[PDB]
Parts: C-alpha cells; sequence; structure tokens
DNA sequence: AGCATAAATAATAA
DNA sequence: TTATTATTTATGCT
C-alpha cells in the first residue's frame, strides 16, 4: 500500500516543522518510548523515504501515533511539547573502546546475571555502558569460551 | 507592533521551511541586488528575531511582499518557483566522500598536531593528499568540533 | 539491525 | 556585510 505512505511521510515532516522540531528531537523522544528503529538517521531516512516498503509500512503507525501525542502535548502550553520531548538530552559522545576497571567490574555483573546475551541484550549492554558493541559481544563470547 | 512581528517571525520559517528552501537562498534571491542586498545572517536573524523591533518593522514588510508573492507565483508549476529564486540554483547534492585509512591516519595525525591549521597549510596538506581543499578544510572543521563531546 | 561522520544549513562573530 | 563556528541532515557502512 504506497502512495499512501509517500504522502504520511510528507505530512510527517510538515507537521514536525510545524512543531518546530528537529528530527534530532524526535529522535531522542522516540528512541526513549518506542526503541532503537527511531533514531534521527532513522526520522530523516524515513521522511526522505529511503527505506524499503516492508520498513516504512512497519514505521508508519508509531510515527503517526507518536506524532499525535506530541501534538496534542503541544495543544496546552508550548512548554508541554517539551515535557514530552526531552527536553534537552545532549551529551551525544563517542562509544568507548578501551576498558576500564569500573566498566570490566560491569560486564561481570551483566555476566552472573546472563552468560548467553541474545544479540539484541549485546547492544542493550553495549548502549548503556557506552562502549564499542564489538569490544562487548567478544568480551562475552570468550568469557564463556 | 510586536506580536504582529513575532508571528510573522514564527510562521515565516515554517513556509520558507515547508517550501524546501534555505534561508541563503531567500537573502540570495530577494537580494536586490542593486541595494538592498539581503544576506543569510540576516534572515537567520529575523527568524530568530535578533534585530532592532525598529528595524525588525522595516524588513517585515518587504518580506511578505516575497514569501506570499513566491508562495502562489512560485507553486504551480515549481520549475517556476525555482525561477523566482534564480541564480541557476538547482544542483546536486555533494557526494559523501570516503577516506583511504592511509589518508585517515595523514589526517589525525596532523590533526594531533595542529588542530587548528592555516588556509595555507591547509591547502598544502589537501595538495600532496590527492583530496580536495574544501573537503579536507571540512575534516578538521569537523573532528574540531566533535571532540568536545568525547 | 543505527553508528560514525561528511555535507549542508543555520547561528554567531568580525 | 562578510567569515566562521555550531547545529542538523544525510549517507556510507554488511
Amino acid at each position: 500500500n504506497m502512495e499512501e505512505i509517500r504522502e504520511f511521510a510528507k505530512n510527517f515532516k510538515i507537521r514536525r516543522l510545524s512543531l518546530g522540531l528537529t528530527q534530532t528531537q524526535v529522535g531522542q523522544a522516540m528512541t526513549a518510548t518506542e526503541g532503537p528503529a527511531y533514531s534521527q538517521s532513522a526520522i530523516s531516512r524515513f521522511e526522505k523515504l529511503d527505506i524499503t516498503p516492508k520498513s516504512a509500512q512497519k514505521l508508519k503507525p508509531v510515527l503517526e501515533k507518536w506524532l499525535n501525542e506530541a501534538e496534542l502535548r503541544n495543544q496546552e502550553g508550548q512548554q508541554n511539547l517539551m515535557e514530552f520531548v526531552g527536553g534537552e538530552p545532549s551529551k551525544k559522545r563517542k562509544r568507548r573502546t578501551s576498558f576500564t576497571p569500573q566498566a570490566i567490574e560491569a560486564l561481570n555483573a551483566y555476566f552472573e546475571k546472563n552468560p548467553l546475551p541474545t544479540g539484541q541484550e549485546i547492544t542493550e549492554m553495549a548502549k548503556e555502558l557506552n562502549y564499542d558493541r564489538e569490544v562487548v559481544r567478544v568480551w562475552f563470547s570468550n568469557r564463556r569460551q
């Protein structure tokens, strides 16, 4: 169901700009309550429609829902938008790779509670540790073996 | 008269956005150009409301006499909207350069060394490096404005 | 199954 | 005004 979608992508960018919003902001609000599928790059790609049809179809409903909720918060006070968004999580910093004792301590705590992580669990762990994903997944791989 | 120009502020930006237009196009096209010129910075400041209300009120008019003038007389055959702007505009985005790792170290080597170089020594680096100056100017620009995070 | 960054644009300085 | 710096997008990556 195609040109349906393209129109949504269209309206979305519009409505977004109308609530005076950056992809980055949405990115943050979204990834919080939804998931990593909702990063700023993702928003850009969606809006530009640089995704596969299977992917758009999936995203659309979840964008629409959220876009509405946001528009509601905007209604009561253009500072309730802010409540709903973030409104300024900001420290986009590079993912560490070199280990620190605090890091290895953390990794081990995770291990006692989860020796055989699924790959999703590995991305989740790495994100919150702010470590390279490969660094984390290999640590776990060896630790078992 | 404040909201009269504070709301034309807010709305002007979004009308310009919702026409896929850069500030730097607005001023660039709407520039007289035999006086008064209109720079991007103007447009920016205007939008963000960084001007004296006294000069705000001055600009506000000539804005509408272009914004409205181009919203209709541009949108009705967009091959013509893009001629409301003119200046042989429509060009395709620059392709995202991918640097050879050989050259990748070359940079941050000379970067760990000299953080904010000069246009003279920059084009020197670029020359011997087989990469075009602007691209190279920006690697530093970027790497400089990125390491604040980490 | 999104990070890292290169380019573009917008803000701010001169 | 111009020149620069900072934010924001877009895109290479299997």
